[PDB]
């Protein structure tokens, strides 16, 4: 019944932030190194991108039309017809060589996105550069806590109180209180600690059953997680280690599309993952997900 595969040859040197668009039946993407927001249409399965001036880490829906984007440590808004990018709102002034990492439309429109030092090889940085920023709809930042490594995957609960977090070399996901109206979180807690084997814990999406898929960079898997009693329900594995991040789309939101990287692969890893770089789908699961949403700015 599960079923994985391998939906989009294009060899992006490090694909992330996926994200569903319904409306138009596409895939949204990035690829960091490659300084570019990808359109895959699933249906005349063309991609369409649009080159930007830094490496790109997230994208997400705007609300009142086009998309939004973190493009080097600048929260960015994007019109699709005229490929126009201008800046929203900048963060880590003060950090010499910093960039966002991922980021996702929290359930009132906030744009939640984190950062990190940059690095010279795949975990090879400077350590707790980062921090986690939102930009609100009135495009002002709010900015939550510091001393992150490298800010990761995130979603919120269907009940709109907990925030899950991951910063990828803590090894664990965290949750937070949260409160929808002021976009306020609290109290700090590891809700699951990664097993040896499921290696450094990457992009996140929550089910329609609240419970966490979590993309497993160098794991070449997803596992879903139980946040309410820390506990591990399922693993899926894939043939590329480099693993980055998931979402759920398609019809009822019952597919889940998985990006990966081949950078940081050798001459005979490459050999070895000749998909790495792909977009991949996984049916059968069981579960369906739930739509994103889109920044209210
Ligand atoms: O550290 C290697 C990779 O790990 C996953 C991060 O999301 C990505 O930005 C980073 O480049
Ligand atoms: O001051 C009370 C208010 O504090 C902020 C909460 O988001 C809101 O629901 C509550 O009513
Ligand atoms: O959302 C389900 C659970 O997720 C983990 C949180 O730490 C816990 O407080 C919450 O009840
Ligand atoms: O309520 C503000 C915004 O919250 C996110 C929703 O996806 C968007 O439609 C809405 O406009
Ligand atoms: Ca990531």
């Amino acid at each position: 019944s599960i079923k994985v595969e391998c939906v989009l040859r294009e060899n992006y040197r490090c694909g992330e932030s996926p994200v569903w668009e319904e409306a138009s039946q596409s895939l949204l993407f990035v690829d960091i190194p490659s300084k570019i927001i990808c359109r895959w249409d699933t249906v005349s399965n063309q991609v369409q991108r649009v080159a930007v001036d830094a490496p790109v880490s997230s994208v997400a829906l705007r609300q009142l039309g086009g998309y939004v984007a973190t493009i080097g440590t600048k929260f960015c808004a994007l019109n699709w017809e005229n490929q126009s990018v201008f800046v929203l709102a900048m963060v880590d002034e003060d950090k010499k060589n910093n960039r966002f990492n991922d980021g996702k439309v929290d359930p009132a429109g906030r744009y939640f996105a984190g950062t990190m030092a940059e690095e010279t090889a795949p975990a090879v940085l400077e350590r707790h550069q980062g921090s986690l920023y939102s930009l609100f709809p009135d495009h002002s930042v709010k900015k939550y806590f510091d001393q992150v490594d490298i800010s990761n995957g995130l979603d919120w609960s269907l009940d709109h109180k907990i925030f899950y977090y991951i910063d990828s070399l803590s090894y664990t996901v965290d949750a937070f209180d949260y409160d929808l109206q002021t976009g306020q979180i609290s109290n700090r807690r590891i809700v699951y600690k990664m097993e040896k084997d499921e290696q450094i814990p990457d992009g996140m999406c929550i089910d329609a059953e609240g419970k966490l898929w979590v993309a497993c960079y160098n794991g070449g898997r997803v596992i879903r997680l139980d946040p309410e009693t820390g506990k591990r329900l399922q693993t899926v594995k894939l043939p590329v280690d480099k693993t980055t991040s998931c979402c759920f789309g398609g019809k009822d939101y019952s597919e889940m599309y998985v990006t990966c990287a081949r950078d940081g692969l050798n001459a005979e890893g490459l050999l070895r993952q000749p998909d790495a770089g792909n977009i991949f789908k996984i049916t059968g699961l069981g579960v369906k997900g739930i739509a994103p949403y889109s920044y209210a700015g």
